[PDB]
């Protein structure tokens, strides 16, 4: 019942993101829409590499995937999540730059910034790779730290709440700059705000959920845990679904 729904979700996500990539390569193709490629590839990663592993983990309780396989799937999960987060962050920082800095280039620095974001995302693999090797179960497919709670909550902090406040600060700065300067820019701000809202609304449930469950006595809510997992994955799917409806140009692009 659920497995077919999640498989349909995966196929829709991969297909729509592949069509987005095909549209990007076919034509756009400028300073505008410069980092939505990063969101598209992040969604490709999360869908393609996590969703099959997630449905395998979910169809029954505790199928073991293999120790290196579980490590690598967890690594892709976390690095793709943080890469998408900071990809939105650097997209917003570049929009702020494009709107304010030329008062006081973009193409050549965009590649450097995206590779830097990818590198800072992929340095997250090292904590997972080494926990007892240098920094002193098999049926389970967590292979992470549960006993230490403050490290987990600190990781949650640095991966969600600091980017959230950076998003809010940048949104306020953009709004104030637009107000003091004065329809196309209004539409761009509206689509960015809708992406931010979908992001926050449909990724906050699991984040706060395991923030509370990082330590509790009523932590036995695994069904709602997996519900929030597939909810967040749906949000990752629908970010490139909220995106196309706002822009008419790329709308006509994928109409082809």
């Amino acid at each position: 019942p659920l497995v077919v729904v999640l498989s349909t979700i995966c196929l829709v996500t991969v297909g729509l993101n592949l069509l987005v990539l095909y549209a990007v390569r076919s034509e756009l193709h400028t300073v505008g829409n410069l980092y939505i490629v990063s969101l598209s590839v992040a969604d490709l990663i999360v869908g393609a590499v996590v969703m099959p592993m997630n449905i395998l983990y979910l169809l029954m309780s505790k199928w073991s995937l293999g120790r290196p396989l579980c490590l690598f799937w967890l690594s892709m999960d976390y690095v793709a999540s943080t890469a998408s987060i900071f990809s939105v962050f650097i997209l917003c920082i570049d929009r702020y730059r494009s709107v304010q800095q030329p008062l006081r280039r973009t193409k050549t620095r965009a590649s450097a910034t995206i590779l830097g974001a990818w590198f800072l995302s992929f340095l997250w693999v090292i904590p997972i790779l080494g926990w007892n090797h240098f920094m002193q179960r098999e049926d389970k497919c967590e292979t992470d730290f549960y006993d230490v709670t403050w490290f987990k909550v600190m990781t949650a902090i640095i991966n969600f709440y600091l980017p959230t406040l950076l998003m809010l600060w940048f949104y306020a700065k953009i709004y104030k700059a637009v107000k003091r300067q004065l329809n196309r820019e209004r539409k761009a701000a509206k689509q960015l705000g809708f992406i931010m809202a979908a992001f926050i609304l449909c990724w906050i449930p699991y984040f706060i959920f395991f923030m509370v469950i990082a330590f509790c006595k009523n932590c036995c809510n695994e069904h709602l845990h997996m519900f929030t997992i597939w909810l967040g994955y749906i949000n990752s799917t629908l970010n490139p679904l909220i995106y196309p409806l706002c822009n008419e140009n790329f709308k006509k692009t994928f109409k082809r």
